[PDB]
């Protein structure tokens, strides 16, 4: 039970602007519910404004450590933020390694 | 004749850089384009998790013989001694990882 | 000045569900202005629901007949109907050929 | 030891189909799985402008030991004889295309 899961206050709101592939960035709020739904929106940023919205369910690793949502995108549940991972859950290393990092609104 | 980059430029051959990536350390990128239009990609997808893809296909210049779209639907701006990968809209990506999106001439 | 850009009525609101290359089928809506903007909603059909928006201009090819949108797809206009075309304009063949068709609304 | 597919299927082996492609004919595919949780993908977009992907990387498999998550991102279900490729929440596809998701084992 000594999980990230139970230790932090993980519900809530957290924005960052992460790497594009083919854009300025991915303006991206992500908010997390105690009952393990969420509500992503990725705005793709440029000239016109492309928002992507999913909302489902999220599922926790074995360790209460990592979150998986139903766009397949996992993260690590952090003190005051989230870290998106890669596609198979590691950390995501090298010269932009930080901004990967969704931080809790207000922060 | 047209005044264009398609007409300007020795843009046949290989340009180089690493990309930024949506969920990986960045795209280590090899881009080849011949003078009938036809391509080749290399992509080496950096991490702990490294995966490596290749694609050949045709390419398209735009009516002013500046921009090009690859078959997977990637834009570049064509240009001296580099190409500049653009947004879907075709326009030239801005903000803080701006530089990242340029690949230049092997050599160079 | 024979092109179907004067032809039709094509401003209006399009509707169909595309193939989806990972998931059920892309229940798209396309509205197009006379004043050559657009809005494109693209829902990706399962069990989540996740939707794509994008509002911006497009542009006429040079026969008025080809119209690409700021997210790079391109379709074909056509009496009370668009088809999607491939990256590079041309139309998409074989047995799900009719499947890249957006019909106007009420059709 | 776990009762999964993973331990039950000789899942090693080449599968191949033709999925459906956002905006083009199709994409033939042929996925090349091995014991080591490496493989190689070819995909060939079909149509007036085809291309060709070739793709090798690693693959991971869910803790029931059912589902691969490739390192594109695809994922699919390992089941008898066939892979059967998911949406990216890692349900079964439904509706009018739903059995062109699926990639036979080579020779059948």
């Amino acid at each position: 039970g000594d999980t990230s899961q139970n230790a932090l206050d993980w519900p809530g709101v957290y924005e960052g602007v992460l790497p594009c592939a083919s854009c300025e960035g991915i303006q991206t709020t992500l908010t997390l519910q105690a009952d393990n739904s969420f509500e992503l929106k990725s705005i793709y940023l440029g000239k016109d404004e492309s928002i992507f919205k999913v909302a489902g369910k999220f599922d926790w690793d074995s360790n209460g450590s990592k979150i998986t949502l139903s766009d397949g995108s996992k993260y690590l549940v952090g003190e005051n933020q989230l870290l998106m991972l890669d596609t198979e859950g590691n950390r995501i290393t090298g010269g932009l390694a930080e901004h990967y990092i969704l931080k809790k609104k207000g922060m």
